[PDB]
């Protein structure tokens, strides 16, 4: 019943939106993303909203392509249904001031990592040697 503190995770709450993409489909080629799904989800320009509620981290992906919404402890697994639709079980932890999220499923795993640069907060996505890079601004 107090007002908490802050945490160094205050960087990333806020409401982003993406602005650009690089080598994206590649990435969801490298994932196993079929072609339509491809497709329609790099078209998609989402809305991320990052909230933090105690040691609770909640993003949420407001997205044409497919809403998303994930809340977690850092270090503590959790299982997550990706917007391509894969049942993975994910990772999240802070290593310095970078957001780490590493999903496995069907033996397989990709990282994607999120930091702070300048106004913006960009997303490095990352399968074996395929990364595309996301950038998203305030909105
Ligand atoms: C493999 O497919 C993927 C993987 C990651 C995302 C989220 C990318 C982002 O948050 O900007 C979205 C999709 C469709």
């Amino acid at each position: 019943q107090q007002m908490g503190r802050g945490s160094m995770c205050d960087a990333f709450v806020g409401t982003w939106k993406l602005v650009s993409s690089e080598n994206f489909d590649d990435y969801m080629k490298e994932v196993g993303v079929g072609f339509a799904t491809r497709k329609v989800a790099g078209m998609a320009k989402p809305n991320m909203i990052i909230s933090v509620n105690g040691d609770v981290i909640t993003i949420k992906s407001e997205s044409t392509f497919k809403n998303t919404e994930i809340s977690f402890i850092l270090g503590q697994e959790f299982d997550e249904v990706t917007a391509d639709d894969r049942k993975v079980k994910s990772t999240i932890t802070l290593d310095g001031g970078v957001l780490v999220h590493v999903q496995k499923w069907d033996g397989k795993s990709t990282t994607i990592k999120r930091k702070r640069e300048d106004d913006k907060l960009v997303v490095e996505c990352v399968m074996k040697g395929v990364t595309s890079t996301r950038v998203y601004e305030r909105a």
